[PDB]
């Protein structure tokens, strides 16, 4: 592999001031700022995360900032951006419009065919940049995509992306929910490119239903025997058998016979073309 000399960018505190805080709860706080570089004039609307006041967070938190800093992808989210006092902030573009996820309950009403299907586009070619740099994000799902502009999502919170080396063809371990984990990673723990395929297959689920919930009221527990059976999540009332195959497909046992980021991206764009005969959207063309 070659070597990488990407530039982490070591802000000072006075960069950066904290206007409003997005978001809180146990993965810690991120906070929504402007950054005046130096020592420029400029001011750059930025996303400030932080972690909540509690061992290895630290060092991991780090881990991802160097991840963040390695790419240069339109649907990745790139770190600016790093400050370290008072404590580790990692600094990024802001994202206006916040996760998919809310953004597809609360505009419901609103959204096309034609979004959903580039948002399949989009986060698949995210993804495919990440095979090609050996990268498994373990943990992807429709709140870990972020809304630039209503045409333009990336994929984030790399905290548990994992760099397969050598020969390694899966990785073998965090706290990713299970009911966006491939059947293989909940019993042998075996992380590749393609359980992240599974987990894509459930992150549109989440988009065709527009932020629904998958498996919603069954018991984490329940989930693994389940899955044995080969229930699968259902056909969202929108979906074609065009599109729910797809996501069927992603959910097969084989995980290598499961489509590629390369051939989702590739196929979502021949839909993208035609897109109202592929969903099946009230009030729309
Ligand atoms: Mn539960």
């Amino acid at each position: 592999t070659a070597p990488n000399q990407a530039q982490l960018r070591i802000l000072k505190e006075t960069e950066l001031k904290r206007v409003k805080v997005l978001g809180s709860g146990a993965f810690g706080t991120v906070y929504k700022g402007i950054w005046v570089p130096e020592g420029e004039t400029v001011k750059i609307p930025v996303a400030i995360k932080i972690l909540n006041e509690t061992p290895k967070a630290n060092v991991e938190f780090m881990d991802e900032a160097l991840i963040m800093a390695s790419m240069d992808h339109p649907h990745l989210v790139r770190l600016l951006g790093v400050c370290l006092s008072p404590t580790i902030q990692l600094v990024t573009q802001l994202m206006p419009h916040g996760c998919l996820l809310e953004y597809v309950h609360e505009h419901k009403d609103n959204i096309g065919s034609q979004l959903l299907l580039n948002w399949c586009v989009q986060i698949a070619k995210g993804m495919m940049y990440l095979e090609e740099r050996r990268l498994v994000h373990r943990d992807l799902a429709a709140r870990n995509v972020l809304v630039k502009s209503p045409n333009h999502v990336k994929i984030t919170d790399f905290g548990l992306a994992r760099l397969l080396e050598g020969d390694e063809k899966e990785y073998n371990a965090g706290k990713m929910p299970i009911k966006w984990m491939a059947l293989e990673c909940i019993h042998y723990r075996k992380f590749t490119h393609q359980s992240d395929v599974w987990s894509y297959g459930v992150t549109i689920w989440e988009l065709m239903t527009f932020g629904g919930k998958p498996y919603d009221g069954i018991p984490t527990r329940e989930i693994p025997d389940l899955l044995e059976k080969g229930e699968r999540l259902p056909q969202p009332p929108i979906c074609t058998i065009d599109v729910y195959m797809v996501m069927v497909k992603c959910w097969m046992i084989d995980a290598d016979s499961r489509p590629k980021f390369k051939e989702l991206a590739a196929e979502f764009s021949r839909m993208a073309r035609d897109p109202q005969r592929y969903l099946v959207i009230q009030g729309d063309d």
